[PDB]
């Protein structure tokens, strides 16, 4: 089997890219954030705190004749960002893209932090890290890409991000036509539940390449491109008045500057992120300071190419026996 689904930008920026997924019979379809950095399937629903939801569409469990408890399951979970959510589990039928798995751990959201409920556009997040990660307890619950696996025609899923346009999640077959070029497969580790993988380095703009290991995860769920503090300031000198701002939490930028391209490596591969890409605009309306698309990774403790890097190519996500990454240019 196959799925293929178009991903849409939440806003003007890509702040984030919400996917259609239908849940439960008669189906109930909810926009989700496909999310490769987390391994939770939760959706606002029926059982919502109610001050807490404003906007967002719900699943309702009790109107789907497929949907079933998951006696005792609670989950909570907490993401980079500060974020979190909690509240309980059913099992329903869930479909990406024609692509439908049955017995899915649906987990329902009693509780969501602000930043969720301020967020109109997403519905929940569809986690597609390894199944290890899953916060379901006492008994963890396997991805959706994990559950859908052994029926794909090849076990892969491939994210396709546009640039302020949309983009396709492919499941179960490579997409030839997507990208120019050929992909460059580097090995993954496991061990942090992540899709974590070493780059081979970096340029800035027409500089010449720095060969350098760079140990970080792909994540769909990040927006921006987190990198260690030499390379990021190496970046943003060349850019005339950038500086980091403490009281706006990072790098800023005039916003009448040209900003130069970032090169990363995989393998002997080159992955260029076009200066636009990494132009985030004026931190408040109307204000000619703008925010920066690559910012330091040093209080994270951890490397993430987010949005503003996978954007910039088709990235393959092998979950084979040894998972692998896969990028290309297109
Ligand atoms: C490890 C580590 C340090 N972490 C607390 C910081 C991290 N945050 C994340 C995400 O929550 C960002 C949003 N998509 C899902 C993953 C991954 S790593």
């Amino acid at each position: 089997s196959t799925g293929s689904a178009t991903t849409t930008p939440i806003d003007s920026l890509d702040d984030a890219y919400i996917t259609p997924v239908q849940i439960g019979t008669p189906a109930q379809t909810l926009n989700l954030d496909f999310d490769t950095g987390s391994s939770d399937l939760w959706v606002f629903s029926s059982e919502t705190t109610a001050s807490e939801v404003d906007g967002q569409t719900i699943y309702t469990p009790s109107k789907s004749t497929t949907a079933k408890l998951l006696s005792g399951a609670t989950w909570s979970i907490s993401y980079g960002d500060g974020s979190s959510s909690s509240g309980d589990v059913y099992t329903d039928t869930v479909s990406v893209g024609g692509l439908t798995v049955t017995g899915q751990a649906v987990e329902s959201a009693k509780k969501v932090s602000s930043s969720f409920t301020e967020d109109s556009t997403i519905d929940g997040l569809l986690g597609l890290a390894f199944s290890t990660l899953n916060t379901v307890s006492p008994t963890q619950q396997k991805t959706f890409f994990d559950n859908a696996k052994a029926s794909l025609d090849s076990p892969v899923f491939t994210a396709d991000l546009g640039y302020h346009a949309p983009g396709t999640y492919n499941f179960g077959f490579i997409d030839t036509t997507a990208y120019t070029g050929s992909i460059t497969y580097t090995a993954v580790s496991t061990k942090q539940g992540f899709w974590e993988w070493t780059s081979t380095g970096y340029a800035v703009g027409s500089g010449t390449f720095k060969s350098t290991s760079i140990d970080g995860i792909a994540d769909t769920g990040t927006t921006l491109l987190y990198l260690p503090a030499t390379v990021v300031s190496a970046y943003w000198a060349q850019v005339s008045g950038a500086k980091s701002s403490s009281s706006v939490g990072g790098y800023v930028f005039p916003c009448s500057a040209t900003l130069p391209s970032f090169t990363f490596g995989v393998g002997s591969a080159r992955i260029v992120i076009p200066g636009d890409y990494i132009d985030f605009g004026p931190i408040s309306t109307g204000s000619s300071s703008c925010f920066g698309g690559i910012q330091s990774s040093a209080g994270i403790g951890i490397n993430i190419f987010g949005d503003v890097a996978l954007k910039a190519a088709f990235v393959v996500f092998n979950g084979a026996t040894t998972p692998t990454l896969g990028f290309a240019s297109k």
